[PDB]
């Protein structure tokens, strides 16, 4: 492969499986190293602390290790990962990082990278009154149950609901309406994460309960067709990066083909195989071991996205104080 594992410290759960999703964000790996982490607390500092992961990760042939990335960011205590979706772990990580990065020749990777555009709508059906609000995203949670494939979750995602009875639309002057709500796209970003709801609540176990189901998604995918405006000069075609993986009700690996080019490996902590195609994607559609969250890189911007890394995209500053502080821990 090429490529070293993480140790799986505590119950992280998903963490190792999403580390491994950000370290190959290329273009987002590059952007966090060049974050002045010069005097940040060597302990207390996310933004440092992933700077840590990474460094290891891209030069460490032996397993890596996040004890001091947990600690900062203080998801310590059992049921921390747990009581928390995937979706946001990956926000507490990237917020700390875009703001860290505020104020440097960095400054906007993130959004750069994740954010699309939306609107939500409410239309009257009887009535002229119309509200309209844009809104960013960062990631998508799809429906699945009762849902084949991804096509089916779009389709569900930008459905119209009906404003009735009970749930009439208070439209202020013009009183309760019969209304319509539905959601619609405005942008795609260059990296789409795309959570899968396999969770659900329990109004009898009262726990969140995993639908194996299987659900279907392709290594390709076009999303043109669900755009307002679509772009001849770059459509909204969508090449498959990643998929994280849970089996039970749990162990967590992860799927990847770095360089986007379909060489797949697994990467269970600290054990990374090379794997087939099959192995990553349709092994995973499930009905039990399947897939919670996908990547997709719009086909246009993989390059940018997965520009080359050397060892010298590390500042050497950086790179001294790490070697240091490496070195320091000399046990007896
Ligand atoms: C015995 O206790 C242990 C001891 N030692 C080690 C480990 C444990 C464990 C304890 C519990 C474990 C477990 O099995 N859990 C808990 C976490 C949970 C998990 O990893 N999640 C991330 C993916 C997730 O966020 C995806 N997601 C995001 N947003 C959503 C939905 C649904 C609606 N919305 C708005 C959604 O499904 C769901 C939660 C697991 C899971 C996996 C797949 C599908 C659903 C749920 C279920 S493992």
């Amino acid at each position: 492969t090429g490529y070293v594992g993480l140790k799986n410290q505590g119950a992280t759960c998903y963490m190792n499986s999403l580390l491994q999703t950000l370290f190959f964000t290329n273009q987002l790996r590059k952007a966090v190293y060049m974050m002045p982490t010069e005097g940040d607390d060597s302990s207390k500092s996310v933004p440092l602390a992933l700077q840590r992961v990474f460094y290891e990760l891209q030069h460490s042939d032996k397993p890596v290790g996040t004890k001091k990335l947990t600690k900062s960011f203080g998801w310590e205590t059992l049921d921390s990962f747990m009581q928390h979706d995937v979706q946001e772990l990956c926000r507490v990580l990237l917020d700390n990082v875009e703001n860290k990065m505020k104020g440097t020749c960095v400054e906007g990777t993130i959004p750069k990278l994740f954010r699309g555009k939306m609107v939500s709508y409410i239309q009257c059906k009887e009535v002229d009154y119309r509200s309209d609000r844009r809104e960013d995203y960062y990631d998508i949670q799809l429906s699945i149950k009762g849902k084949k494939n991804i096509f089916e979750s779009f389709v569900d995602y930008v459905a119209v609901e009906q404003l009735d009875g009970d749930n009439k639309y208070d439209a202020g002057e013009h009183g309760l309406q019969e209304a319509e709500k539905g959601v619609k796209f405005l942008t795609l970003p260059p990296v789409l994460h795309l959570q899968l709801m396999r969770a659900m609540y329990d109004p009898q176990t009262d726990q969140n309960i995993k639908i194996n189901d299987r659900f279907e998604f392709p290594e390709q995918l076009p999303l043109d067709e669900f755009l307002q405006k679509t772009d001849p000069k770059d459509p909204a075609n969508y090449i498959l990066h990643a998929v994280l993986v849970h089996s039970g009700d749990g162990h967590y690996v992860v799927y990847l083909n770095p360089k986007g080019d379909g060489k797949w490996c697994k990467f269970d902590d600290d054990v990374v195989s090379r794997c087939t195609k099959e192995e990553a994607i349709e092994h995973n559609y499930g009905g039990c071991t399947n897939a919670y969250m996908l990547v997709y890189i719009r086909e246009s911007k993989l390059s940018e996205v997965l520009q080359a890394v050397t060892d010298h995209d590390i500042p050497q500053q950086l790179v001294e104080r790490l070697q240091e502080e490496k070195r320091i821990e000399a046990q007896k």
